[PDB]
């Protein structure tokens, strides 16, 4: 349930994808990431603890997760259809979403 | 967190939108729908009760939720912006995603 | 390349998908709909001839086309994977984007 | 019309968004990038002239453009709402799509 725990689960499963052998491994990891992302959006990060839940900073923080869930969905199509290289390449593009949110609120 | 309960909160909040006057009411209903959707995809429907979580059928079952969440995300842009009518029209288009899943797994 | 011709293209190719025998016929028809959608969005519909290109109605008019292109994209995943029936059902959900615009602007 | 011209349009307008002062400049530049993306996806790049138009590389080539159009769509929400800064940040998240495609196919 914890924001820090959700970030650890996102971190571990991202590496899993990068170095996966089969599609079953990639799909398992992406589904775990989707769970963590769904649980993370409702949390308030330390940096934004003083700002209202309707601030333009709390929008955007939530928005980051909608984008990530969209990317996971897209990777899932590729993994399920046995394109393991394409799935791994797509997963590499998640980092961009990771980095942009971290550069503002981490 | 029950599948039936999450469906109720989805069904209720969609009617709230239809009858809303201001944008703040729309934002509040869409956030609740997003939480329910994020909570419902992990559950197993009575029609697939004998199927494994990593089975092919469970994969397409979760697919409808990925599409739903992206439509809530899109509607949220309009509601946060203050475009009440357009947000209501966006919310209406959800009904098709609701319908398609129900045809297959209900 | 005018609005009416592009609407004929979308209409015809949607029938092609519904009556398709194979995935290759589905791929071909989705490609043609993507080209039609890409060519249609810059046009001005007769009912908004009095409005500026930069106006809330014209932003909304073009929006319907980003949604359609996104749905075509999703359906192409399914047809490239060889999932013909799933791709035919996904193409059916396009109809709601068709009707949403038509109710406002046709 | 040809792929090189399309790529210059994308490049020029991306710089314009970075250096933009008003929402009107961002709107116009994002719209021009949407048209360029739409005219680019049907071409065949030099490095894939020897491959089949139904090959996984050609599928992946076209796919990069659907992702870009979705990101331009996303940024236009922010720009049409007058929100210049976050429309500009959204526009930066788009380089990751530019780079993934050049890293494999340019
Ligand atoms: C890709 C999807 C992501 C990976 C991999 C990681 N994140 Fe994040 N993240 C975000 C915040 C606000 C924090 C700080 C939370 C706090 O300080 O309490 C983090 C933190 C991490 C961490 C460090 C965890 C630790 O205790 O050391 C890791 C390893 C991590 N994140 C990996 C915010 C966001 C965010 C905003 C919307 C996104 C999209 C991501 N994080 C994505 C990723
Ligand atoms: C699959 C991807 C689904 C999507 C998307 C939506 N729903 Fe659903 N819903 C789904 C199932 C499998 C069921 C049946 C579960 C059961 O055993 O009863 C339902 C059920 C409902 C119900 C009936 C609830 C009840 O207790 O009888 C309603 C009112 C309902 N769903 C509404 C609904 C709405 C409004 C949605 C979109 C906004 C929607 N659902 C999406 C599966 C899926
Ligand atoms: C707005 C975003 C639209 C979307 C999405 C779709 N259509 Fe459309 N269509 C639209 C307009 C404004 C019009 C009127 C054009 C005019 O100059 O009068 C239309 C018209 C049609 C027609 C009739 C064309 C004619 O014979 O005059 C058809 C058959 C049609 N549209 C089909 C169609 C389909 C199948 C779509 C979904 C894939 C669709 N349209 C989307 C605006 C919009
Ligand atoms: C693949 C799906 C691509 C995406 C997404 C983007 N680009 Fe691209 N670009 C791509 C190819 C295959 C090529 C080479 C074409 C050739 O004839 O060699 C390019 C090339 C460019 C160039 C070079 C222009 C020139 O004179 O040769 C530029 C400046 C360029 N691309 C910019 C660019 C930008 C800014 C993008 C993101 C918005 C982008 N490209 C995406 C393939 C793909
Ligand atoms: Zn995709
Ligand atoms: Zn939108
Ligand atoms: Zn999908
Ligand atoms: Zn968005």
């Amino acid at each position: 349930a914890d924001l820090e725990d959700n970030m650890e689960t996102l971190n571990d499963n991202l590496k899993v994808i990068e170095k996966a052998d089969n599609a079953a491994q990639v799909k398992d990891a992406l589904t775990k990431m989707a769970a963590a992302a769904c649980d993370a959006w409702s949390a308030t990060p330390p940096k934004l603890e003083d700002k209202s839940p309707d601030s333009p900073e709390m929008h955007d923080f939530r928005h980051g997760f909608w984008i990530l869930i969209g990317q996971i969905h897209d990777a899932l199509h590729l993994a399920n259809c046995g394109k393991v290289k394409e799935a791994q390449a797509a997963a590499e593009q998640l980092k961009c979403t990771c980095n942009a949110c971290h550069q503002k609120y981490r």
